[PDB]
């Protein structure tokens, strides 16, 4: 079983649940509760830049988000069939992460500057996210991203879809194919179980959550 | 010939720049001189993303520097052998990704941060991400970082110990393997040409280019 090292919650671990449990495979977690959790992981030599996310896998201690997903999506077939398709993928996944990157960062906003980053993911989701997506589907009419199978970028897709719906549902309405994608996928017997109650998916960040992991991680 | 579409300067486009070059691969620039040639890229449907870097390569227009990194290192056998040393590298490049983007953003930083962001970069370099590469090459005694051959990872690893020395030449002295490694790399062929003046490589951005980056760019 891998073994996923991370705070309980979402943080940059958060896809690498959603890909692992989309793919089948049973995963552990070890979390970590507090700045001497990290301290051991960091003084066993566990973690080659002395940060997580760090997954046990395959006799590998592997960090960096891109790193393991990267490889998850390799093992498990979800990274398409060749170079043409890996750079389509690539390119997909890279742009959710910019807006992942907007959405994960949002309780470091103090109050004054909250509502303008609130706005401009708003107006980035409508004008330069979502365009791109539905007009890849549009262009092909086919129900996956890439190769009309599934790959790492429907997951990462639709894991998004759920963030954006959290902030805002209505972003999503003008949005006709990327609605049917978001079915799609979590109704995939996968998809559905992570999507459940008492699966290893995390809630999103709170007041709570946020001073904990300001005082495991020190920032 | 692939086609480099970005503002004259290093920015995000400068590794690819460096990759391309080290694989021996001839490219053409065109370079964004206003907010009007931007502009024009954009509403041409150029851009996935509205964004660049933007790599004209065999046909495709492809965007977000990683998705033109992996492509341009898979077609060029510069990404390992299999999916564990792509795991390596991966991790490896994400690590000197992360020491990058602590440089490459310094020049935004407000004055009375600017100060503590360089005495950061210095104590991450020493503790955090030159130990972590002196370590790797300490694990294997061999010449390259992964598989025993060129890839990627040396690559980047060599552009980013050129720029820690832009900023302290003192900061590798206590790494002797990474200085031979930079030594190795820099008398390949192709990176020595490369690292010759009048060569497609980029200088370290000056407050001109900053200026001028921001009637472009709008940041
Ligand atoms: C990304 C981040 C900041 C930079 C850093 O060094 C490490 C973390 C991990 C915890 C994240 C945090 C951002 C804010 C988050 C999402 C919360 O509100 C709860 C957990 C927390
Ligand atoms: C990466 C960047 C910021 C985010 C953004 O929106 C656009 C750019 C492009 C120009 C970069 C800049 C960062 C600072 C740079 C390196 C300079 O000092 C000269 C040019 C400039
Ligand atoms: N490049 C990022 C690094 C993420 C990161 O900065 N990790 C945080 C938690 S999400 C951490 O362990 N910080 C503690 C530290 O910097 O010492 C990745 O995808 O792994
Ligand atoms: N995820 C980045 C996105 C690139 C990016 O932020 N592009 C900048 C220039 S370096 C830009 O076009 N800025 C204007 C904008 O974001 O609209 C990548 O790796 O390419």
């Amino acid at each position: 079983k891998p073994k996923l090292h991370y705070f309980n919650g979402r943080g940059r671990m958060e896809p690498i649940r959603w890909l692992l449990a989309a793919a089948g495979v049973e995963f552990e977690e070890k979390f970590i509760g507090s700045a001497e959790d990290l301290g051991k992981l960091r003084n066993d030599g566990s973690l080659m830049f002395q940060q997580v996310p760090m997954v046990e896998i395959d006799g590998m201690k592997l960090v960096q988000t891109r790193a393991i997903l990267n490889y998850i999506a390799s093992k498990y077939n979800l990274y398409g069939k060749d170079i043409k398709e890996r750079a389509l993928i690539d390119m997909y996944t890279e742009g959710m992460a910019d807006l992942n990157e907007m959405i994960l960062l949002l309780p470091l906003c103090r109050p004054e500057e909250k509502d303008a980053k609130i706005a401009l993911i708003k107006e980035k989701t409508k004008s330069r996210y979502f365009p791109a997506f539905e007009k890849v589907l549009q262009s092909h009419g086919q129900d996956y991203l890439v190769g009309n199978k599934l790959s790492r970028a429907d997951i990462s897709l639709v894991e998004l879809l759920y963030y954006v719906e959290e902030l805002d549902s209505s972003l999503i309405s003008n949005f006709p194919l990327l609605k049917a994608l978001k079915t799609r996928i979590s109704n995939l017997p996968t998809v559905k179980k992570f999507l459940q109650p008492g699966s290893p998916r995390k809630p999103p960040a709170d007041a709570k959550a946020l001073e904990e992991a300001r005082k495991i991680f020190r920032f």
